[PDB]
């Protein structure tokens, strides 16, 4: 099946929806994040840490800081303009991730719309 894919509103809706079994994964770079992100993401980033979503979970929390997303859960990637998204995408679905997504827009598009003055 093709790697499902969401819009502004579709994530609007998963946002709002609390699931805890979804991880938003930005992929944009530490200072990329500290200037706007979508509220209980987290931050793996793809430029610095490409291999992150090949490491275990002992030596992806030395790397990264977090604990590695439970691979049960649906795995939502993207950064600010989808690239570094899709590029990490393809390396969790290669190393163990088998529920993954895109929010192609990605944080450019949140922001276009004006997700970053949302409170869901
Ligand atoms: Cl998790």
């Amino acid at each position: 099946s093709n790697i499902q894919s969401y819009s502004f509103e579709d994530m609007k809706r998963i946002v709002g929806k609390h699931d805890p079994n979804v991880v938003l994964v930005d992929v944009r770079e530490p200072s990329e994040y500290s200037i706007v992100h979508i509220p209980a993401s987290i931050n793996v980033p793809y430029r610095s840490h490409p291999d992150a979503f090949a490491l275990d979970p002992l030596e992806f929390e030395k790397q990264i800081g977090i604990p590695k997303p439970d691979s049960a859960k649906e795995l939502i990637f993207y950064c600010a303009s989808g690239k570094r998204g899709g590029e990490a995408q393809k390396v969790a679905s290669s190393h163990g991730y088998s529920n993954t997504s895109l929010y192609p827009g990605s944080m450019n598009d949140w922001v276009s719309h004006g997700g970053d003055k949302l409170d869901l």
